């Protein structure tokens, strides 16, 4: 269950994510995975990034589920479950900001 994931924020808004995000502590790759705001059954994962353009920011990335099982941001891209795309970005950075790295801090 994705509930029990620590990164599962759950129901938490984008300028919530963004608040936690924006910490100075934060490392590139900090992130959580929360409800969308605008779509019944998809998430969002939120990223922060850091670089000396835009300095400490977050990007937002929509992940969808099918009912057919698979959990993707790209469709050429899908896993069986969310932990497994975690796992996934965590090595890769592919289209994200930066690999994800460690979970928001409260
Ligand atoms: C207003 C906003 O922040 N929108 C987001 C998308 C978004 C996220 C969350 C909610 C919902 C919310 O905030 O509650 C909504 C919404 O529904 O309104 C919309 C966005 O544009 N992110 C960028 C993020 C930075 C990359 C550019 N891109 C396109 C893209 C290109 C490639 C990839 C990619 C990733 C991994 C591997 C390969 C490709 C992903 C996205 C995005 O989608």
């Amino acid at each position: 269950s994705i509930q029990a994931e620590e990164w599962y924020f759950g129901k938490i808004t984008r300028r919530e994510s963004e608040r936690l995000l924006l910490n100075a502590e934060n490392p590139r790759g900090t992130f959580l995975v929360r409800e969308s705001e605008t779509t019944k059954g998809a998430y969002c994962l939120s990223v922060s990034d850091f670089d000396n353009a835009k300095g400490l920011n977050v990007k937002h990335y929509k992940i969808r589920k099918l009912d057919s099982g698979g959990f993707y941001i790209t469709s050429r891209t899908q896993f069986n479950s969310l932990q497994q795309l975690v796992a996934y970005y965590s090595k890769h950075a592919d289209g994200l900001c930066h690999r994800l790295t460690t979970v928001c801090p409260t």
